[PDB]
């Protein structure tokens, strides 16, 4: 048996654009992922958030679903048009009033909320004053953050300032394939640089306004391998936490950054640096997948391999999670890490028999679930694990055609059918561990 430490936190995770609906109900202004899923050509089938989950008006069914499971952790994200329609300035109750509820239905079943400030869907108003591009986001973020703290922090006590600031900037604004869906490798690491910035302010108006909770930041790994016998140095360094943790705890960028990228950077960037470095709680690590990296003339390329893949198209590589859990020990010693995300993507089927037979994420879910265990035997400090996700939802640019719920969706009715992966590991956090 592989048991876990007591009071290790098994948790689900959700983000607000993906599962919610309801993107203009109650007042909430436009984001850049209603903007962007609206325009033809940005999203598989021409799909949006529009009705998702229609998690806005199935929120407690969602929740007690959770509680049935006996999931013990419910990491979602608040969204900032809701909130504040305009990105400053005016408060929308509404907004407010929506996740009140949830909050406080999850402590009345006692599950641990995290929240994740800033799970991708920006206000549309701020990315019309440029967004992530703009300096001011760091104030426009930090006021923002300041709402949520006077208004939850007395029952929210686990803060995430950004999802996959890397994602944000690099997706968003240098491939374009997520929202605001711009090509300028300029913009994208000015984006980066705000991240931190607007990071570092939130964390420090959190220690003004909640000063007994915990604050934390969230990244996207990959276990990247050479295909020969140093573009793997970079790749960690640039798509993996370095790029962040870096700042945070050094002071500057990693140094293969800096070589391919001190051009795009602001010329005065190492001005904001000791801002930056705002003392963390915990490192979030999101991992999925791993890939086989070749130096080729930003000068990598990705070498595809045998491997079983998810229908994301994704190498399933459990021995990644213990790697970068491992790595980010040795690097940068956090005082606590979280899985904040793992899961996969599968073809799933409704059986006739009502149920869905998801044996491949439960071997998926079970091998990675077997790594973070090790790490915690070789002294990582980590203390939660969350599956991506609860919920069937909207995958960004694939739209719902991508399923990674332990729960399937029917978008037809919008009824849930726990599959034999919410079941399995449903088991999992009953026995606090794999048996
Ligand atoms: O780092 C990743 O690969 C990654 C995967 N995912 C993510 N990041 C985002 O955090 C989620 O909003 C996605 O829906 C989820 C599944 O694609």
């Amino acid at each position: 048996v592989k048991k876990f430490p007591e009071g290790f936190l098994w948790g689900v995770a959700t983000a607000s654009y993906q599962i919610e609906g309801s993107p203009l109900a109650d007042g909430a202004g436009m984001s850049i992922w209603h903007t962007f899923s609206h325009t033809p050509g940005n999203v598989k089938n021409g799909d949006t958030g529009d009705v998702a989950c229609d998690h806005y008006n199935r929120w407690k069914e969602d929740i007690e679903i959770i509680e049935k499971l006996g999931v013990k952790a419910y990491r979602f994200s608040i969204s900032w048009p809701r909130i504040l329609p305009e990105g400053t300035g005016r408060v929308n109750q509404k907004g407010l009033d929506f996740y009140n509820r949830i909050i406080d239905t999850l402590l009345e079943k006692g599950i641990t909320p995290f929240v994740t400030i800033y799970h991708w869907d920006l206000p549309f108003a701020l990315q019309l004053k440029g967004g992530w591009a703009n300096r001011e986001i760091a104030d426009w973020f930090a006021e923002y953050s300041r709402v949520l703290f006077e208004n939850f922090g007395d029952r929210v006590k686990n803060w995430i300032t950004l999802n996959e600031p890397w994602v944000v900037a690099i997706v968003g604004h240098l491939y374009g394939v997520h929202a605001p869906g711009m090509r300028d490798i300029y913009v994208a690491f000015r984006a980066v640089h705000n991240l931190l910035r607007a990071h570092a302010r939130a964390v420090k108006v959190f220690r003004e306004t909640v000063k007994d909770g915990k604050i934390g930041i969230v990244f996207n790994n990959g276990y990247f391998e050479p295909a020969s016998e140093r573009a793997v140095r970079f790749m960690h360094q640039f798509n993996n936490y370095p790029l962040f943790l870096n700042p945070i705890y050094r002071g500057d960028y990693p140094e293969l950054v800096l070589e391919f990228a001190r051009e795009y950077l602001p010329e005065n960037y190492k001005d904001d640096m000791s801002e930056i470095q705002e003392k963390i709680d915990f490192v979030g690590l999101n991992y999925y997948s791993g890939h086989l990296v070749k130096f080729d003339p930003a000068k990598v390329s990705f070498v595809e391999r045998d491997l079983p893949k998810t229908a994301m198209g994704w190498e399933i590589v459990p021995e990644g999670i213990y790697w970068i859990l491992k790595k980010v020990k040795e690097e940068y010693n956090p005082p606590e890490v979280y899985i904040t995300e793992n899961g996969a993507a599968f073809d799933d089927v409704v059986s006739e028999d009502g149920r869905v037979h998801d044996q491949n994420r439960i071997d998926y879910l079970k091998a990675h679930i077997g790594q973070a265990w090790k790490a915690i035997q070789e002294g990582v400090p980590l203390k939660g694990y969350f599956v991506w996700s609860l919920l069937d939802n909207f995958e960004w640019a694939e739209g719902y055609s991508k399923r990674f719920g332990i729960v399937y969706v029917d978008y037809s009715t919008q009824k849930r059918i726990v599959k034999d992966s919410g079941y399995w590991y449903s088991n999992v956090v009953k026995n606090n561990g794999l048996e």
